[PDB]
């Protein structure tokens, strides 16, 4: 089979600066670009990369519109709109650096260019998000944040920090999707003696692996929501998972209840789980992810807090871009590339979130 | 029948709750909730006294000590029994701690007061609430959180900033300085991350079920261990032979870029060779919740030292083990202590008992002949 030839690649990737240079474990930066260079190169291929993808005008905008793969990274998401695809006249191949594809706008990619196929390294941040989630459920749940505050400005009030501080133990905890991750997140919660672990998906678990686990299948949203101390959010952004954590969904959380979210920012109303901080109905918040990307400097979430001045565990999107992760999705990206730029088109089917004009995948909504 | 104990003065240290024990009235362990003991003992014709004054020349805890009967401490606002103030307890026959660690006292000068005074502690009650403090504090600092987390409130965003020292726990060697209740537990917490091994140091094994059960090893030397683990969490009691235990020499035994979590108490650490260990990045993290003394004075170095990157610091107060969940089983706990011996009965549960009738009755304070166990 004839290998594709002289094939214009264009990355977007977040910059890595001095940092890339202290630690070239950092991969997926444009310093490093993923360690693709010299392979694509030596096949007469060419690459550009660039962290400039949002004005009027970037880098991303002008390369695009000849650009036949775009290598694009949730952490850093080059947004690929349809007035974007519409411009884009060779891009055959969109390949997220990663796992979520949700800045492609994917029903256009369906209708660009015969089809585009759009891709991820399925499973490569998968044990990275699970550990981060279960992370992040113990920062708010032990009140870790306002008590680090409290040691670091000098202060000693045991209270004022235990008055908010609970067990994991003998507390439910409900997982919103149970896919790669969100499995992954009951296997990690399942040493904790949790009084029960739920789930909510379209998907199921077998039996056996709900007996493995120990873990048990809530049909309807809201009345899983209803039975939580804990919620952690593991679903793909889609139309049916934009905004669906509302201040009416919200409010069947149980009063005091945490939420986390490392799935996507925008699967949640901002303003709304602010609110539920503000008004004490939620305790907590956390995770990583965010509405866009790179997160505005005044976006409310990096500093709402509940009424005693803690239940905020944000961090930047950072959880599935772990050094130990980054590994596993440059070698992904080659892996993709490679099933292209030979001709063979052999992609790992998991790996495919629209190709042919069609959905490849189940996870993207009940189609 | 047995003839209950009459007109008992108990006193209790415990810490000041404020406001916050009237908003949150589960603060139990406060000055101002009495673990729930205070009409319980009146009922029956005993006395409570109740102080977080315990530091300063001439403290309500000294005053009061000199006639109590029963002296009731807590760890994370500890009344430090010294031999001093022992010598000075001319009443004391039962020690309670509210919660676990009984190192606050003297127990070697214990064995020798009032013909061998009696400390009991809440065995199990805050074992669970450890166990998960700990594999917090190594995700937190494998994960670097805590720049990440002032990053965004700080109104910033920079990923490769905070990514540059994120790992993930899979694939890592953690060990354990004791596999008691706690650092069992932090195993079976662990065995669902996939480490890729699970080591222990303690002179009192697992049973081989157990060892297979959780999926751990059993490393016999400690240095041993300390060399093939990328984090470390001491689970040990405090004891003469763990008393500075991890020094510079020992931390040197760590491989470079290691985590350390140090749960069990502050003066197992010289806190001057974890802080020099941080900052020259011979660590890349230290956390946990335990000081020496406490309260933690305002310019402990552990409150702010950094590794060379500026991270690398999950202190918090002294709070993992009165979590609202264990503040429940520990008043609980105290209640049951003080009825055995109120009762006249003196029927405890051996595995609460730290020293008893002038023995040490526990393996648990380091390697001893003439443990006596009820
Ligand atoms: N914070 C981070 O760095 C990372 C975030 N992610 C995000 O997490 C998402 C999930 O990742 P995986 O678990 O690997 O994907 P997966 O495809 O293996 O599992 C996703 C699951 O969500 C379910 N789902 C879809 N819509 C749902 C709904 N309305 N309610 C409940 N479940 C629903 C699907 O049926 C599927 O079982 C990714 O699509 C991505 O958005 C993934 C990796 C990195
Ligand atoms: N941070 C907190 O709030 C709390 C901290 N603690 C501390 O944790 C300590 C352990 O608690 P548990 O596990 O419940 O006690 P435990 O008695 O069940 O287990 C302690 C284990 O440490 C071992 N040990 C003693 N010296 C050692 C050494 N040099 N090296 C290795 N192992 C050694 C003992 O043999 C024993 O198996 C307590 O004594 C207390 O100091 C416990 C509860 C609350």
């Amino acid at each position: 089979t004839a290998r594709l030839q002289m094939v214009k690649v264009l990355a977007v990737l977040y910059d890595g600066g001095e940092h890339a240079k202290q630690v070239p474990g950092l991969l997926g930066t444009t310093e490093n670009e993923l360690g693709l260079r010299k392979w694509l190169e030596d096949q007469g291929h060419t690459l550009v990369t660039t962290s400039d993808k949002d004005r009027e005008g970037s880098t991303f905008d002008r390369e695009l519109e000849d650009a036949e793969i775009i290598i694009t990274t949730p952490f850093h998401p080059g947004y690929l709109t349809a007035e974007r695809l519409a411009r884009a006249k060779k891009l055959k191949l969109a390949v997220t650096a990663g796992i979520g594809s949700d800045h492609v706008d994917l029903d256009a990619a369906n209708k660009t260019n015969g089809g585009i196929t759009v891709a991820e390294v399925t499973g490569s941040c998968v044990v990275s998000v699970a550990e981060h989630v279960v992370m992040t459920i113990l920062v708010l749940v032990r009140n870790f944040v306002p008590a680090h505050e409290q040691i670091e400005a000098g202060r000693w009030d045991v209270a004022e920090v235990a008055k908010d501080e609970y067990d994991l133990e003998g507390k439910v905890v409900g997982t919103v999707g149970v896919g790669r991750i969100g499995e992954r997140v009951l296997r990690r919660l399942k040493g904790f003696d949790c009084k029960e672990l739920l789930y909510y998906d379209y998907q199921p678990l077998s039996p056996e692996k709900e007996k493995e686990i120990g873990c048990r299948r809530v049909e309807n949203l809201e009345e899983m929501l209803a039975q939580c101390d804990v919620v952690t959010i593991n679903c793909p952004l889609h139309e049916s998972t934009r905004g669906l954590f509302n201040k009416d969904l919200i409010s069947k959380m149980k009063r005091g209840s945490w939420l986390v979210n490392t799935a996507r920012g925008a699967i949640v109303v901002k303003e709304d789980v602010a609110e539920a901080l503000r008004t004490g109905h939620l305790r907590g918040y956390g995770g990583d992810v965010w509405f866009p990307q790179p997160a505005p400097a005044d976006h409310v979430l990096r500093t709402a807090k509940n009424p005693f001045g803690g239940g905020n565990a944000m961090v930047p999107h950072m959880s599935g871009t772990s050094l130990d992760a980054q590994k596993r999705y440059a070698e992904g990206v080659k892996r993709i590339l490679d099933s292209y730029l030979s001709g063979r088109f052999d992609y790992r089917p998991e790996d495919l979130i629209v190709h042919q004009g069609k959905y490849a995948t189940r996870a993207y909504g009940q189609r």
